[PDB]
């Protein structure tokens, strides 16, 4: 279930200049070793279904952003199979899951705290399609999606950010809200 393939994106492939250019806006001091495309049909189809629903509701809003997420090597196969979906006890009592964080700029995700260097010094950051939708600033203490309207408090925001008009990060909460399209492997 949610089987996947991994294909190297070569420097000569159409999308390389764009993916590398975005990473290099803030990470040009690192050296890129490989960029790969993650091809997971079930995960892609489910993400696209969520995108279609959001596009049909949010008017002019550009619901998708491409953001970064650094992780340790041991999490890579999990992300490739499951994306950023989470399962745990009591998830189904409430309308959302535990937040998953993404950065606007690659250098944030390139921190060793996130993209932990592996045994060979290799660091791993995904360039992820994320349905940011309609967002507000995150709660300071209760890390859940806030209500949009005190008169309708089960209607929740799609994501939260640190700063509504100058974001540096986004937090996603819902299933199939993100697709791990590209994996960038790099070194100091
Ligand atoms: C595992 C992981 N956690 C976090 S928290 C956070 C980011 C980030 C990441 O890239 N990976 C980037 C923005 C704030």
């Amino acid at each position: 279930q949610q089987n996947f393939c991994v294909v190297e994106l070569l420097p000569s492939d159409p999308e390389y200049n764009t993916v590398a250019s975005k990473f290099n806006q803030t990470c040009s001091h690192f050296r890129i070793e490989k960029i790969e495309r993650i091809q997971n049909p079930d995960l892609w189809n489910s993400y696209q279904a969520k995108k279609k629903t959001m596009d049909a509701k949010n008017g002019q809003t550009m619901n998708e952003k491409q953001l970064f997420h650094g992780t340790d090597a041991g999490s890579v196969p999990h992300v490739n199979r499951n994306g950023f979906n989470r399962s745990y006890a009591g998830k189904n009592a409430v309308a959302y899951g535990k937040g998953t964080y993404f950065a606007v700029n690659a250098n944030y995700s390139a921190n060793d705290t996130y993209s932990r260097p592996d045994a060979n010094g290799r660091k791993h950051v995904y360039y992820v399609r994320v349905l940011t939708g309609i967002y507000t600033h995150g709660n300071h203490s209760l890390i859940v999606p806030p209500s949009k309207n005190p008169q309708n408090p089960t209607d929740l925001y799609d994501t939260v950010t640190d700063n509504v008009h100058h974001p540096s990060l986004f937090v996603a909460f819902y299933d199939y809200q993100a697709y791990p399209e590209y994996l960038i492997t790099f070194r100091k």
